[PDB]
C-alpha cells in the first residue's frame, strides 16, 4: 500500500521520479508534514481525495521532459473523480466533470481532433505536461477544504523548480487564481497562456476560442523545444 504513511516515513526518492525528487528536495520536510496532516484527518474520522497513492502522481513523470504547465486549484471533490492529475479522471468515469468536458470541447475546436473516448489525461502527463493542482488533497464533496493546509509551499516549489531550469516552459493559466502565479514563473524561460477557467461558471467568458493547445506548441517550437502530442484516444 502507498499513501500518507509513505509521505511521512519515506524519502522523496521513493515517492516521486528521480528528477522530481531532486527538484522538490526543499519541500521534503513539508511533504512529511502533509503526511502528518492527512494522518490527523483520518484519526479525526475524516476522509480525503484522491487516493493516497495518487496524491503525488503528477511528479511521477520525468521532470526533465516537462514542457507545459497546466495548473488547477484543488482535486475534484467528487469521490472517484480525482486521480492526482489536475483535471483528469479515471478512464471509466462517465460523464466527465463539466470542467473537463469544456477542456475537451476546446481541444476538438482548436486541434480538429475527435472527442476523446474517456477523460484520462495520463497520456499528456506521459508526454511532458505537468498537470499540477495547487492543493493536492481535499475532503470529499467540500471544495477548497484543504486550502491553506500546507500544500501551497510544495506546489509553489514545483513551479519554481521548473522555472529554474534552462529549458523552455509554457504555462497555461486558467482563471484569476492561476494568473497570480505568473510572478513564480518570471525568472524562467517561460511564456504564459492566459484565459478564463474551463469551469462552467466561467468557460463561456473566454476559455472557449482560446486555443491553448496549438498556441502552446507554437510557443514551444518558437523557443526551440519539442511540441506536445495532445492526441487522446
Amino acid at each position: 500500500h502507498h499513501g500518507m504513511a509513505s509521505m511521512t516515513a519515506r524519502p522523496l526518492s521513493e515517492l516521486v521520479e528521480r528528477g522530481w525528487a531532486a527538484a522538490l528536495e526543499p519541500v521534503a520536510d513539508q511533504v512529511a508534514h502533509m503526511g502528518q496532516f492527512l494522518r490527523a484527518e483520518i484519526a479525526a474520522g475524516r476522509r480525503y481525495l484522491p487516493a493516497g497513492s495518487n496524491v503525488l502522481r503528477a511528479f511521477t513523470f520525468p521532470f526533465d521532459n516537462v514542457r507545459v504547465l497546466i495548473v488547477g486549484q484543488d482535486p475534484y471533490p467528487t469521490p472517484g473523480h480525482a486521480v492526482g492529475l489536475s483535471f483528469s479522471v479515471a478512464p471509466d468515469v462517465r460523464p466527465w466533470p463539466r470542467s473537463l468536458a469544456n477542456i475537451f470541447d476546446e481541444y476538438t475546436a482548436d486541434l480538429g481532433y475527435p472527442l476523446p473516448s474517456n477523460g484520462d489525461l495520463t497520456p499528456w502527463a506521459q508526454r511532458g505536461v505537468l498537470l499540477l493542482n495547487r492543493v493536492l488533497t481535499v475532503r470529499p464533496s467540500n471544495p477548497a477544504s484543504h486550502r491553506g493546509k500546507g500544500w501551497e509551499a510544495v506546489t509553489e516549489c514545483a513551479i519554481r523548480a521548473l522555472a529554474a531550469r534552462a529549458a523552455p516552459l509554457v504555462a497555461i493559466l486558467w482563471g484569476r487564481d492561476a494568473s497570480t502565479l505568473k510572478p513564480m514563473l518570471a525568472a524562467g524561460n517561460c511564456v504564459a497562456i492566459e484565459s478564463p477557467h474551463p469551469s462552467p461558471l466561467s468557460a463561456s467568458r473566454g476559455f472557449f476560442g482560446s486555443r491553448p493547445f496549438s498556441r502552446a506548441n507554437e510557443l514551444l517550437v518558437g523557443m526551440g523545444a519539442e511540441p506536445i502530442d495532445w492526441r487522446l484516444p
